[PDB]
């Protein structure tokens, strides 16, 4: 279809969608990478993410999405997966790796995190979502057994942040997009959700609480939340 | 302790006994490592549930890989097949030839390797699990993954009918997304999922035009003999 009249992409755009407690997770990783870069965007609030114009740039048709310029100006580019989003927003914006790694043995941990959730604890925790609340029959044993592959997930980060120093998930100075991918789906509220004890996985929780004092990643948390609850409901924020 | 076979003279590959179903996520790394002629060892790994194994994998599966380090300073590990995919593109691929040359190619390779590695990748491994492995048969749960990859299908077809879209993610040439698309999506794979794949015609001509690539009819023959040679398990010849 057409692009709606307040589309046009002077800046990165991030697409997201109203701001509810499922709503929020995979939208929020790109955006604490933008508040802690302090990169300069605009926020749009899709309706409908079937909506044919929206597929154009997401053709997996769901939040988060980015439209962006080309470094020279000229093109516009795009992406989409969150873990994409994080990928583009540090090749693009994070010069100097503070996040996206200074060198190849930074990367390849950095990478290893960040694909270990973008494989195994993101799609498994959009699938107990999934079947939890949206698929129109409720299968209990598929359900149980998600949130069984839930808790591996959780003990594998637990002993990643049980090594010594080793105080985030891919190096043990700094966070990076490994961890910010990692957090929405490794913190209490999350695993509240899940009907599973956070305090089980001690050095997890004080990682996520951890990222959590990070004055980006409460910036993030609260506009997230804001998103389509304010004067415009819908399309590009003022 | 790391078995006394194991050392790192150049990249190791981390990989199992060839099968049927061993092989779709090792031949990925195998793929690339061909395409850019890197040198590296074959370790095939008997048990990946071994302690020392998990040292190199947290995650104890295949594929895996040990490297020195482009200053020979640290050992590095990649683990996850698109984790893999990604190191050997950032140590070995100097022109980015396969992980892209500049910011607006790496964008849309980042975007179709992503989709695989969140939505095709993780749902084929939970179909073949519920399929096969769960001690229970759940028939609604293995319906539900087998109708969401054919949604993946459609996805990759829709690309794929754009005008000079020849590959994935760009128009030109293939890249680190197209090679952890394939063993997913192609005709064997889609047969294994009870799916006719002549229902998406250009992802079918995509995935023949792939493997006839040198570097890919390597790499799936090279992925099943593994285990069957000389050696049963260890470091290879
Ligand atoms: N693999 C994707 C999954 C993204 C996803 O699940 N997005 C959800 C909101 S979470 C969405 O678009 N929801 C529409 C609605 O809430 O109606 C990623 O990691 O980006
Ligand atoms: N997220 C990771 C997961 C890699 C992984 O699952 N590796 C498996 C064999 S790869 C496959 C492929 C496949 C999946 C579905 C349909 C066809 C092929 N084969 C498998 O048999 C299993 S183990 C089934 O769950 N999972 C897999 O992903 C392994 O280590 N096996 C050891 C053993 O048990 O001896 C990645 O992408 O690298």
């Amino acid at each position: 279809s057409e692009r709606p009249s307040d589309l046009v992409v002077n800046r990165l755009v991030l697409f997201v969608v109203k701001g509810t407690a499922t709503s929020t997770h995979n939208t929020v990783k790109p955006l604490i990478l933008l508040e802690e870069l302090g990169v300069p965007h605009d926020i749009y609030v899709v309706e409908k993410v079937s909506a044919p114009w929206f597929s154009e740039i997401n053709p997996h048709k769901m939040v988060p999405a980015i439209l962006d310029r080309s470094p020279d100006g000229r093109d516009t580019l795009r992406a989409w997966e969150s873990t994409s989003t994080l990928m583009y927003i540090a090749d693009a914006y994070d010069k100097d790796g503070t996040f996206g790694g200074r060198n190849v043995q930074e990367r390849s941990e950095i990478n290893n995190w960040l694909t270990l959730h973008t494989a195994a604890l993101g799609p498994t925790a959009k699938y107990w979502l999934y079947f939890y609340k949206l698929h129109p029959e409720k299968l209990p044993k598929t359900i149980e057994k998600l949130r069984s592959n839930i808790t591996v997930q959780y003990d594998i980060l637990e002993r990643r942040l049980n090594e010594p120093g080793q105080q985030y998930l891919a190096l043990k100075d700094r966070p990076t997009i490994a961890d910010i991918a990692t957090l929405p789906f490794a913190m209490k509220s999350t695993a509240e959700l899940f009907g599973l004890e956070f305090e089980k996985w001690p050095k997890l929780q004080e990682w996520s609480v951890r990222m959590g004092e990070r004055e980006a990643v409460k910036r993030a948390w609260q506009r997230v939340a804001g998103f389509g609850h304010g004067e415009k409901e819908y399309g590009m924020l003022e």
